[PDB]
């Protein structure tokens, strides 16, 4: 078991620990649960989904990286597919506040990047900040998304975001998690191609600047991230962040990072290049390349 | 009159135009109104504050810079001092979504930077995004801040941000707009000293990384910006943005920018350097220096 979970695990109910023991066994437990797994857990404990989800929060929170806040936040996105994805906040020393990732954004991207077509709900161990409520309203699930918090009745997003601002406000018809393929040809080595394919799924109706980032680990494993714009602009998820989310959730660490590539247009109104490099260097990765879309 | 206002102005009621004619006369009308001015306006039109504020929105919106969205948003912060500050969104081509500024952040910083001790209300021509609701909850006015939108009853922030996340959540006691002075000694030329003094007023209880940016225009005018952190991290206002807000609001343009300086600690957990330079270069400013706090 991945040391991160150690303590959390020790804190679970016996019947839960038992059901989990085998799953968390693998150090590379992918911070996610399939329907089947979920079902199994429900049988072993008497928990319902909602209560189960809350019960797991602490494992999700155990994946947090909070050098600054020391405030660990865990979230669980529930796929319409039945799969449940963990998510946790990340803070990067040597960068800026704008590079931070919220437990909520983590889980949702985890899901999205993983191929999830839509979410049904999200559970968080702490009420969501406004930035995250806004982020959520970009999804194809809209204001209907249900949100579960400890010691609270559940609610739809619309409740947490009254008189909401969103894509419609900008006359945008395609939502995040909707299907997209920008059609760029894949080229170069593996890393580049991963980066480009990531750009191909990017959500960028506002600026129209597709981008993607792919990271290669020491063991040759690869994590890639897609750009996701947001109607309110700022809460947009940069492509780098996507990759780092996967990387951390999947059990790796910064130092495991070998080289990275960023793909984007050269003539785009917005440019990820600087922020990607800077942050990566901050994390200690020095090999970064950029590939130009067309 | 500053060409930007041209059309807006043409759209105002006659008695309003009249009262304004003289104020807006100056090309460098500072996008702000003192109590006296306000009073005057009320007398000339029969408007009450709330209605007056709405009536002016279009001038505030006229200060917007929206190369991307083409979506002009105006806001008016009302000082407890009686002064009213304009605010408008800004989008920067060649940068990233995270560098964007919301009409709301503009007005509030305008006020804060100007020396305002606290706000009583804010009026916006469009419902606020979640990022801005969160930004607002960092202020010393808390959830009480009143928010006025067109065709809506007014409300407190708490209404737009139910079950809010904020500074208290992190056990923070000093709010934005509260009084602060970090006490760094001022040194170097004027520009540096402006930058450092800006850092001295910075709000950064979370990361403890004070920073400030000062810009020098062709005419030798100087605009400076203070760093303002936010409990939810991301909605934090970088120091550069502060300066650019002032610069644009006060009637200048990017090209008027001569040289810039950024002051910050070298050993700070967060670092503004990269983003500042990058964005400034994007705006076409090549002279940037950094000064190290101590
Ligand atoms: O992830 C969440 N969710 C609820 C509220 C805040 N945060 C995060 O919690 C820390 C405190 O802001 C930062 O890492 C930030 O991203
Ligand atoms: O300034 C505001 N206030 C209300 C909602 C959005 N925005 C802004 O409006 C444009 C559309 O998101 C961007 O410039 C963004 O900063
Ligand atoms: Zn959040
Ligand atoms: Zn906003």
């Amino acid at each position: 078991m991945h040391p991160r979970f150690q303590t959390a695990f020790a804190q679970l109910a016996d019947n839960l620990q038992s059901a989990l023991e085998p799953i968390l066994a693998d150090k590379y437990f992918p911070a996610l649960l399939t329907g089947e797994q979920v079902s199994s857990l429900k049988s072993a404990t008497g928990l319902d989904e909602d209560a189960l989800a809350f019960a797991l929060l602490p494992l999700a929170a155990a994946c947090a990286r909070t050098p600054l806040s020391n405030f660990n936040v865990g979230a669980i996105a529930r796929g319409v597919s039945g799969t449940w994805y963990f998510g946790a906040n990340m803070e990067f020393i040597g960068a800026t506040m704008q590079q931070t990732v919220h437990a909520e954004q983590s889980a949702i991207s985890h899901a999205w990047l993983s191929g999830e077509k839509a979410l049904a709900a999200i559970t968080v161990n702490y009420t969501p900040c406004g930035h995250c409520r806004q982020f959520m309203n970009e999804l194809n699930s809209g204001l209907d998304l249900r949100i579960h918090l400890p010691g609270r009745e559940a609610h739809a997003l619309r409740d947490y975001l009254p008189d909401a601002f969103g894509p419609k406000d900008l006359e945008i018809k395609t939502l995040l998690m909707d299907e997209q393929d920008h059609g760029y040809a894949l080229t170069g080595d593996a890393l580049s191609q991963a980066a480009i394919a990531a750009a191909n799924r990017s959500h960028m109706p506002y600026s129209k600047s597709p981008s993607g980032v792919a990271l290669e680990c020491k063991d040759g494993r690869i994590f890639s991230g897609s750009y996701a714009e947001n109607a309110a602009f700022n809460p947009t998820l940069p492509p780098l962040q996507g990759a780092l989310i996967l990387l951390n959730l999947k059990g790796y660490d910064y130092p495991d990072i070998q080289r990275a590539v960023l793909a984007e247009k050269a003539d785009a109104p917005l440019i990820q290049w600087d922020a990607t490099s800077a942050t990566l260097k901050a994390l200690g990765c020095h090999s970064i390349d950029r590939v130009l879309l067309a």
